[PDB]
């Protein structure tokens, strides 16, 4: 399905390590980050989208519309400017981060109870996934 509405809660994170070494996030920082149980509130209206991440050290968020690109800096992570666009392929959700990075950005899925993103940056990727509280 493309409704990715909810709140979400981790359960399974392969190799955020290499994705964050990939993106040069602080070694010190990665050692913090790298096993932290995440949770993910969407709320998702038509083409927007007010997308939340927390955890007990980390809280994010970013809102965006599907097929608008919009310009970023990445300050509280990587600390670059990136070119974002989020559109969709089938039911998979895909965002584009344009910039220094190659393969830089994120899928994002529905299949069950479960969410699953996919992050990009380079030749490293991390596979999460979430269950739907
Ligand atoms: C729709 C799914 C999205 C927008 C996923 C967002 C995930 C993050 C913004 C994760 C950010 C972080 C890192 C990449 C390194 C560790 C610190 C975090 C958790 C803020």
């Amino acid at each position: 399905t493309r409704d990715q509405n909810g709140t979400w809660e981790m359960e399974s994170n392969e190799n955020f390590e290499g994705y964050m070494k990939a993106l040069d996030i602080d070694f010190a920082t990665r050692k913090i980050a790298v096993r932290l149980t995440q949770t993910l509130v969407i709320d998702q209206d038509g083409d927007n989208f007010k997308v939340k991440t927390t955890s007990t050290f980390f809280n994010y968020d970013v809102d965006f519309t599907v097929g608008v690109e919009f310009d970023e800096y990445t300050k509280s992570l990587d600390n670059r400017h990136v070119k974002a666009l989020v559109t969709w392929e089938g039911d998979v959700l895909v965002c584009v981060q344009k910039g220094e990075k190659e393969n830089r950005g994120w899928k994002k899925w529905i299949e069950g109870d479960k969410l699953y993103l996919e992050l990009t940056c380079g030749d490293q990727v991390c596979r999460q996934v979430f269950k739907k509280k």
